[PDB]
């Protein structure tokens, strides 16, 4: 009751609190909306994860990789009266009282405090920067603190028929979807088979002791802690949950072992081995967590809201249907993938990770460079089977040689094997992907010391190919690839034509970045070529687009003089990659002030982020729905650029609107499901999105 | 629930206890009114009333210059179950009323000048929330002086019902007191608790009241015994009049509203006024308060005032909100900083503030803020050097008036001797050429008898004459470099000030000589030889005087001060710069102490755009050294910057001053860190002062931020002017 840790910057909500302003999808096609009843997830990378919500319920199951089932498995609780703020199991005391406890989260930690004796728990999994071991585990620790505490848990094998010093006291299947869940507890100085009516386990209500050791049609266990509290006294018991579900399968066939198998084995009967390791070591884990968080949490110049966003946004690295493979079932690297989101069910969407992958480069760089090499490998893959383009019904080659793919597949097909699952447009003619690929490769070198010349060696052929193919898309001999007057980049319904601010700046930065790689690898043929291309392109970019107050959207559209939030995407990266000024400081500082004055300040009073497109007359551009959207990950990326350029006030005001909408009492209730986009009414599109992880680009220090 | 309380409001629950509150750390007498305080009500120079977080009107600064902490229990708001909204019990009197408003049932919120109460009890199904304030407004020298306090209530099928207020007349005991009842494109009903028709300190009238608003109906008792069991009023929750003079029994009024509310939100403003137009000081002088300029001097205008408020209050909320917006809308700045920035301004009204509009039982209106109550001294120059930032920045016409008062006193010679407290010796009261230590005490004669302070002899201080010159130029600079008149008026004082300090350079190194005896604000800590502190202050003052000399075309002076500066700067660097910091001084035992204030001259040189008196690289390293030592090695950086740290990382133990954190000095240090790109260090440094003052884990000095604390967190001199220096963090470049 205020003895526990609980940092100031933790996101807080009353247990059982209703939220009367939650936004909904602003599109009519199929889209997830699990509502506002969410919490920080539990799970390592690749392990599948479990959303325990602020109401108590274990409600949001990503255990099946790449998929999202939202249902409260009501048998899973901690009971004192049951701690859940809300048919079967009728004998339990449900509707836990309101104005009677709180939830706090600062990912990877969260906490509950119950104050109707008074209790508090700290739940977390060992998500720790620069640690590729514990971070993989399918484990959660629940460190209770009292100043009768029972963990019940359903047998979720088949989510039925066929299911069974140190001091610590396992559900499964008769076969040898198969695996085990184990709960448990540890002895500090102080049942077995339920029917999921529930009077069987609920007595209990004063304070069975039965140890059964199989069914055919609602099994489930329970594990209690009994003690008397001498007044003034405060004890503490560590609980835990594990899940050995070692195989993931994807709609198309392939079955794979999860990453935690490397440490606990592929067998699927190692749940207790995992959960024990948890209960004997969580002390050392808390510490490792605190130690990485301290530098930011103690820098009292930064507002508490920005800490809240920064840390909790990390929920998605584990929660984005994340796949980390330790060999295929059947039979020297462990391939990795994060979903763009669950609605657009694509792994590693490259035009999005350009923004979204900052937490991996900065905090788990070995994973990052792995994913970049996966993209290196695909670049020359040719697949001439045709597909139907969703936007216009054109036929097109699936994968063209020398073109970076949009994605590396779908949980509904064959991740890592069948790439370009995306079909709304043809990514083989996108003008941003090949640029962005170069930029990511060089960023991943620069943000890891400038020492991994092996990484540059592996990717260098791909890099040179990527830009050689783009150069061929220059129709008008200006040295820049021409946008085709359809959406051929991440803004996949907003047409760009001729030369765009966006695709052009990325091409400038990509050419500069290849130049530097050129130097580092003693390759003067590529160095000279890219600098000659660079000088022609820069002169013309600048002539074509600079209008004296900002860079024009493009040279050839009817909306060519729209103010685009992301006009200087190239320069933003160039600052990060220490390539210096590909555009004049004066023009950049002018464009940034323009975007803040127009796209932020003239859109819902600067309280909702940066809308993508604004007309010179200060009215939102209506040429495309995307122009009328704030993209959370673009806004955050914009704030980082403003921060580096010394527009500090403007940076944080820009980024506050995203925080607010997401987390604040006056927002739209997107905590732990941050969407790609919202429109001016606050309604959203594509919750649980990769892009807004870009907030970590604000922590890039110089 | 349906009201815009800002995020940065300081907040505590009503009736909440505080376990780890600090107390005096000295053996001599010292005020300690405990942690139960809140934002004060009242304008500059009107007297102030501190309604605490528990609801009581309990800290009485209406006798200008004094602080009476006693709860006047008949002064309350009550909700009709029937309950007085005050988390406490009245010994005896007023016993029939419902006391002990319950714990864990309501919140106090403060972001000065506004403060809020929200009441949410099980047994009061109708929810209530009140926002109180007085119209403290920058660049306004009118409403900002009103002795007035609006209370904007807000409730949200039941019919909720009372503002009770004892006749305070004779509280600074009861004879001749009568309660009249006024009824007035608006409809207002008011009590007026008055008295006799003399121009004396104690006479005048209080007054409470309310504005109609459709849906609410106004009742009114008008002569409750306050020295009774209170049944006279408690029974009926009458509507009687009773203009009948009381004699030995203390009387009191009571306004109310009845309203009917359906499953709707009602907004009813009540309000308080007080016309005590005359302030008497201890040595006899009697003055009119500033608000008398706008409402008159006779002491019977309490209703007029109260009317102006209830008619114009919404206009005042917009004025306040308009001035707070640029800071609140800035989301780069943390909330705690905003909480400190605004609530520290409480002190401009709370600090014995005195602002005159004629002697009883004249083109100008003299002004004066107390150093604090314990050391009862108006405008202590050392302290205003740090603490006057909110005045130059938000109320610059007051600021210039105060500096004209100093310019007119530098020539004063009072050859009489007085006994020096610290050592018994006799010294001249006031030497001509030397700026005075202060402009008097409220126990004597403010503005008329200066240098009331006597613990040391300030006529040999080596810092105040420089500080004065720096203040003058600051005031010119922070008001747009346009006010040549001000400089013309103060120019002779400046040249005298500097010329007098120069005569104390007895070793001919260009810098005035600290003498080992008390001769600057760190009096017991002691300096000798050339000091970083007095020395840096001197270099910047010369630098300032050159600029004024350019601006006013005094070439003879510009040349002279330039000459002195060049010679002084060189020796300052030779004598004190060690490569990591500037040494404390050249001849003391503690000469290698790292002092938090070592570069005070350069801090003001930045604010004055005077350029580098010291090289950037040196300044940068000195500030690193101070953060790394004086902050980070003093209670792990969570309590401010300790004044003195030895080279080996141990606090300088030579004097109690070296082991204190001075709050005003720490905030100034943070601003200086902030100016020079040490943003993290700056806010980490200022943060510890906020923790101590405002946070669950501090020592509970909200609305009484002290001069200092030691490592245990206990304090010296609560209600201190110096922490207003936090506004120096808001200087724009
Ligand atoms: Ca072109
Ligand atoms: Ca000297």
């Amino acid at each position: 009751s205020h003895k526990i840790d609980i940092p100031d910057s933790a996101w807080t909500i009353g247990i059982g609190e209703k939220f009367k302003n939650a936004g909904h999808p602003n599109v009519k096609y199929p889209m997830i909306d699990d509502s506002y009843v969410q919490g920080a997830p539990l799970g390592g990378f690749g392990a599948g994860t479990i959303g325990r919500t602020y109401n108590g319920g274990f409600s949001r199951w990503h255990l099946e990789i790449g998929k999202n089932k939202y249902t409260t498995v009501y048998a899973n609780q901690f009971s004192v009266q049951v701690l859940y703020a809300g048919g079967y199991l009728s004998s339990w005391k449900w509707d836990y009282p309101k104005e009677s406890g709180m939830y706090y989260a600062l990912y990877p930690n969260s906490w509950y405090t119950y104050t109707n004796v008074q209790l508090a728990v700290k739940q977390f999994s060992p998500i720790i920067p620069y640690n590729y071991k514990e971070t993989s585990y399918p484990v959660a620790v629940f460190k209770w603190t009292a100043y009768s505490i029972m963990f019940t848990w359903q047998n979720m094998i088949g989510f039925n028929s066929g299911n069974f010093d140190s001091e610590i006291v396992v559900m499964g299947n008769i076969s040898n979807w198969n695996g085990e869940y184990s709960i448990g507890v540890k002895k500090v100085p102080g049942k077995a088979k339920f029917v999921t009516d529930g009077s069987d386990l609920w007595e209990f209500s004063k304070n069975d002791n039965k140890d059964d050791e199989p069914t055919k049609q609602g099994i489930g266990s329970a594990i209690a802690v009994n003690f008397k509290l001498q007044p003034g006294q405060t004890i503490e018991v560590p609980f835990a949950l594990s899940w050995d579900l070692p195989i993931m399968k994807f709609g198309g066939g392939d079955k794979w072992y999860k990453m935690y198998t490397k440490y606990f084995g592929k067998n699927g009967k190692n749940s207790f081995a995992i959960l024990k390791e948890a209960l004997n070591n969580y002390q050392k884990w808390e510490k490792m967590i605190d130690d990485w968080q301290k530098p930011i949490l103690s820098n009292k110049s930064k507002p508490d809201w920005y800490k809240t966003a920064l840390f909790n946004e990390l929920y998605y690295l584990a929660d984005g249907g994340t796949a980390w493979e330790n060999g295929k079932v059947g039979e020297t690297n462990n391939m990795f993938g994060l979903l763009e989101c669950f609605d657009y069910n694509y792994y590693e969407t490259l035009d999005v990770r350009f923004y979204g992958s900052f937490p991996l480069v900065m905090l788990w760089p070995d994973i990052e460079k792995q994913v970049m090499r996966q993209f290196a490998d695909t670049i020359n893959v040719q697949d001439s089977s045709e597909f139907k383009v969703g936007s216009n019904g054109a036929m097109a080659v699936k994968k063209v040689q020398g073109m970076i793919p949009h994605d590396l597949g779908s949980s509904y097909a064959l991740p890592w094997i069948k790439i370009n699952a995306y079909d709304w447009q043809n990514p083989n003619i996108w003008k941003d992907l090949n640029s962005k690929y170069v930029l990511l490769v060089y960023r991943d070198y620069v943000l890891t010391g400038k020492t991994d010349k092996e990484f540059l060696k592996y990717t260098w052929k791909s890099v040179k190919t990527a830009l050689d193919k783009l150069k061929e898309m220059d129709k008008d001999n200006d040295g820049i690839p021409d946008n085709e007057g359809i959406p051929d980049q991440t803004y996949d319904t907003w047409s760009m034509k001729g030369t765009s601010a966006y695709c052009g700046s990325l091409w400038l930065a990509a050419l500069k970045a290849a130049q530097e790689i050129g130097k580092v690898l003693k390759d003067n043929e590529a160095y000279i070529k890219y600098n000659e291309w660079y000088k022609i392109a820069q002169q013309n970019f600048e002539k074509e687009l600079w209008n004296g107050e900002y860079y024009n959207f493009d040279t050839e559209s009817d909306h060519k003089d729209s103010i685009m939030a992301d006009q200087l995407a190239g320069q933003w990266y160039a600052d990060i990659l220490r390539l210096g000024d590909i555009l004049p400081k004066d023009h950049v500082q002018k464009a940034l002030k323009k975007i803040y004055e127009f796209n932020v300040m003239k859109f819902e009073n600067g309280k909702m982020g940066a809308v993508n497109g604004m007309r010179p007359d200060g009215i939102v551009d209506e040429s495309d729905i995307q122009a009328q959207e704030v993209w959370t990950g673009v806004t955050y990326a914009l704030a980082s650029f403003m921060k580096y350029r010394g527009m500090t006030e403007e940076a944080y005001n820009t980024a506050y609107g995203v925080y607010k909408m997401t987390y604040d009492k006056s927002g739209k209730g997107y905590w732990f499901r941050t969407p790609e986009a919202w429109t001016k009414d606050g309604n959203y599109r594509a919750s649980m999105y990769m892009r807004p992880l870009s907030i970590w680009s604000m922590e890039v220090n110089y």
